């Protein structure tokens, strides 16, 4: 019922292994978005001119990773210098409606926060329609450098390390964490503790601004996509604490701790990756339409 | 030049090994006090009726418990039911004048506080007539239970454990420490840290009163025997800090830290154990007379 | 079908937050006992004169399942609670306040709720290194054990009072082990660090405390389903804890075998209304009423 | 025999405690340099107008952070708005010739590298006129992040931490170390290991250039002041190794190790801080003149 | 329907506790094999002359290693100097067909590799008819002696110690591990690391040949029984790495690591312990017949 | 005034670096023995045919520097000669000794005394609680980290592949070092850098036989006395059991050595004479007497 053009794409297992990884995954995500959109809206056809025109089919085989549920719907087609994909309508008999690429709903089991799949998210929204030492560590005022904490990573605490850039690290890794906690029992995340060793590695004091980064944490947490089922639709309840990290003499850095309360309904990390084809192009459906269509 | 009576004493190696150790050491200390007293003054004779009357001579303790320098000066005598000791005058030819039983002057080298001998104390008084991480630990406010400190025992810090009784433990062990520090570079002593492991244990909060124990520390520290050679003649400079020791939730106990500044002259732990015969009686000479006689 | 008087009670969220916690939880627990008792036997009404008589409603610690059954009423200086009969439709019969049935999953001993206890009794009607640590005899002070807390071993610390600590914390442990795979509990090991901190030798009598644990363990409420009805099989070992070649204290270890049926810590907190007052039904009546 | 002007200086214990610390120690170092120069050359007088002119003497304080040996030579004087210091000639009878401010000759005894004082440097130059696990750690190729090394800090190994700036940290902290090793048994210094815990941290890989920093280490070590007593006056024998520091997937940083051989004679960190008065101004004597003047 | 002779066996709880354990477990295994065979084929009787012919007569007990499911089928009989066991045909009402003594199918949950029971193996084969730090540890090259690894034992890594004999230790313990991994998510096993402490010990270099042991593990890994249900029937995918273990100076030993991929179907450690009586002799059915009869 | 023949020697710095190290040190130690003997007895000359006969002079090697001041090298055709002056008594040490074999423990290292240290030592001889606790323990756990640190009184040493050879080789140094300085304890099976317990496998040790072996090795130790009463060295051996999980895995082999009145050697001191035939190392009596 729809054409969709990926454009210039390189086909072939060996050829894609030997191609610039960034462009490889760019092309791949274009194909995955197109297949998701065609799946969710009706039947469709994808087209893309082959870049390496001296490499022909039967040198490609299965390649450029195709999700297994999606693979059952598409069908490969090769015509002259162009490549086509026949996308059947998304089956509704696999108890889950509308093909979603990534739920962006995270939840933490034992020691791992993990993004829910289609089924896990389905049962999750279905469910939502109807420790002491950790608190002590959060209440602490002054950590020592290379201090080994005795609080172990669990469903309520997550030790994560800083990257080279503090702001980018917390802005990138925080949404996953606060989503996972809010959706499952809540808990604490500590930035600057090394998970495998549970030692305190504060980020250098010269490489952090506390008030500015706190405003950044507030912005990032408020910008989180939220969907409610209840009457009194509240906000995410978080509290930020900067723990001081000294070593010998005087202050060295900070460990950046965020406590996230369990959340009544459901919270996303980013707008869920699911796609429509509206009028003329692939357009990812927004949060309301996604969670309502999942119902 | 003097009689001196030890009284009822049990003689014999086997017989004293098989006797109540407390009474054994009582008798022994009486004999040593008598031998010191006779030694520093004119020669003398000690007498004591043997308790174990089935004792034969030459079955004694060659040095029952007598410093070797003393053994060379005395001479044993056995007559009927009594035992006598011929005490020659203390030889001034050893370079040491008074013949002291224990200097009670302590000093800390590397990892050990140690009481100076006669020679070491002599050269010490002769000399007196002519770290950052430790400070950080002292300035700290809140220790965690079983925290392993990275500050190691040294010439400036001494980790000592509490006994069952806090007041008796600190009142008994503190004078040695503050003397040793005052005489050599000063330093810190911490009560409630286990030396071999450098972990924080601390005395239980229910078994300590802070203001009362601090008054006790001040009283005990003022009471230390001090001798000056200098002009102004100052007092010992100490600072007491009670470090809180929490575990999980909330406060569990305290670590009792004392910082002791290096001292101008010399500081004793107790009045030096050296003995005179004045009005034909054993009488330990006081601190002033001791340090003056040492010259 | 029954009157019941709580008496002098202070009402109000802010006012109870600003009230002595001891008396607050006394009052609260009286209300919980009364609502449980009326809940189990018919319908009833609770009345209690308000203490802070200048504070009225909209100017408490109540379980959510109970909340659906009661209805608050304010009349002059007295406060009333309308207690409906316990709804047998939540697959669980008779409202129980606390099962006092413990079981240890993974690293935590936990008291079973009404449902968990129900399914548990229904099921009951139809490691090597740990044993090595128990068989030992001489631990060193601040020795870090390599045996980790699990469904079979529980490291618990001593309190300031040894007798009170073991006498208070032991029933929970032996119940939890008896109900799930059994296991060992060690007193004097610090759980978060797995180090040995024996209680001081001057503050413990071994034979007397052994008699005390024996009494506490035998007096534990037990209910049987089988033909032969034996007692709980426990073994006590006092591990010596030395430091610098000198006995310092003891670590007090108790091994508890897995138990055929069910073992309680205390008589289960569930309440009746008899012609006189609220009266907690005994163990037999509770375990029979659950079925 | 000489005037010397410190200029605008703030006098007073309380007043200097309440003054900008940087300007405080700038002024202080001017006074110390002047007193050193006057001491070494002959007799002299220092003058400086007081800044806080309402804070006069008996507040100016005996405290000015001045080495005690120097205090015995100077004598303070207060006149109107100016302050003077009478500097006697340096007393040679304390077995040490010429007043030195800082020898800049380092040596590592047991667990501490330390700058020698006048006496220690004297006896040191006088003496100069007449481990396996450490080598294993140096030969290693890839340490793991937060690895606890079993090699302990000793007279032969020194664990030092990185600062925020790697280049500045090694360029500032290395001369002390290589001097201390060169003067006493030699040894290894490791950058990126935490001394109190003997754990491996290392500077982040994004904040270091390997070849450029190696050239920087070569320049800094060659630039070191050296004085010889022997026949064949050789150079410092050093070797630099970058240990890789991985964590989980892949490398995070490097630990920067320098091995320094024991040195025949003496090696400095910087030109020794000792001062002359050359006709019109204070002028710190160079290395040659200092080490030669120390011998007499 | 069948006789079966165990032969000379000692009966009696006290008497077997007081008998040579080797012969005791030999006899016991003969009885278990016979009862398994009679169970699997059709009702039969076991016979065995008592060794201690004056010690048996209701002074035996229910004691003796007999699985309870089996015991519900047996019936003991005592006649003069001989002992008989009446074995009913295997129930089959327990949802599980054929009495199996040991599945020899292993699977690793959490921290334990474990042999599946009859039911677990049944549901497992039924299901089969229809980490980063670990990989980092495997990719390494040079471990230090007594190094504490931060990778913890999990469903994917198994730390096992060497015995006194390296070849016998790995040849005996490897099949269990590779089976358990092949049946559940796969994973790594490390030989020479102490599980309770996660330290590196490794077998001494003088007590190992790398190429010979690599051929040995390859042989042992190929020799293990495998059964397939799928179309293409591949082999188990394993990779062996010898990690060098130095201490101070130079090489001390090796840690022997094996990575085992998750396997399509089911993998055994040995031919499954289940027994038939063919003709008139006890004969353990082979792997194919066992897995097929399980249905 | 004595000839001495080293024999076939391969000469040359590059050539000796490129030669079999075993034969290298064989030859070298022969030269050192000859130089020691000639030094101690009088003047002498050493002769040795060069092996690599195309590698001559203009193409120094392993000799103590004090010896170097006495020797003088000479190259003549296919033979090489060494002029050995009589050992100068003008240095503080009489006689030239190659190795005192008298050990003493300073701090964390046991060390063989040099000529001067041994001289002052014998001259001087002519006129802790946690360690004792560890010795008494009898039962260690595998990979237990001991809190007793290596010091002048305790020495942690590891086992080799062969237990008997390891203890028989490393024990004399230790017991000598302790006997000469404060005494102390040595533990076999503890890893020094980590202070963990690594017991030797139980299958690879016989307790009574090895105890007889250590007794023999300790009695065979060279001893020299200065005092009136001349007793033997007082040692006590304890085998500490090392369990892991389940049951016994191995043993840690502990030896306590009391401080000794006089001096104790590890082996007969390496010092050499020239008798009418060859180099002949003087025995212990002659060495310690000659030092006086
Ligand atoms: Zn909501
Ligand atoms: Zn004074
Ligand atoms: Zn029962
Ligand atoms: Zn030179
Ligand atoms: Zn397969
Ligand atoms: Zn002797």
């Amino acid at each position: 019922e729809c054409v969709v053009d990926a454009g210039k794409v390189t086909l072939g297992t060996q050829q894609r292994q030997e191609m610039d990884p960034r462009l490889r995954e760019k092309q791949n995500e274009i194909i995955l978005r197109a297949v998701c959109a065609l799946l969710n809206s009706g039947g469709g056809i994808i087209k893309a001119e082959i870049e390496n025109k001296g490499y022909n089919y039967e040198r490609h085989g299965v390649g450029l990773d195709v999700p297994p549920i999606f693979r059952s719907h598409l069908d490969k087609m090769q015509k002259e210098n162009h490549f086509l994909i026949f996308v059947k309508s998304w089956n509704t008999e696999a108890g889950v409606p509308l093909a979603t690429l990534c739920s962006n709903l995270y939840h933490r089991e034992r020691t791992s926060t993990d993004v829910m799949d289609s089924q896990e998210a389905l049962a999750f929204l279905k469910c939502r329609t109807q420790n002491v030492s950790a608190a002590a560590l959060f209440d602490r005022k002054r950590l020592q450098y290379l201090e080994k904490l005795n609080l172990p990573e669990s469903t309520h605490v997550e030790f994560v390390m800083f990257s080279t850039d503090v702001s980018h690290c917390v802005k990138d890794r925080l949404p996953k964490c606060v989503s996972a906690f809010a959706n499952t029992e809540g808990g604490y995340v500590f930035f600057g503790v090394h998970d495998e060793t549970c030692q305190v590695i504060g980020c250098e004091k010269e490489k952090i601004d506390l008030t500015s980064l706190r405003a950044s944490i507030d912005g990032c947490i408020k910008k989180l996509p939220v969907h409610h089922f209840c009457t009194q639709r509240p906000e995410i309840k978080y509290v930020l604490n900067f723990l001081e990290v000294h070593d010998k003499g005087a202050l060295r850095g900070y460990v950046c701790a965020i406590k996230v309360e369990k959340f009544c309904c459901a919270v996303f990390a980013k707008v869920p990756s699911s796609w429509q084809v509206k009028d003329n192009r692939v357009r990812q459906l927004p949060t309301r339409e996604w969670t309502a269509w999942m119902m």
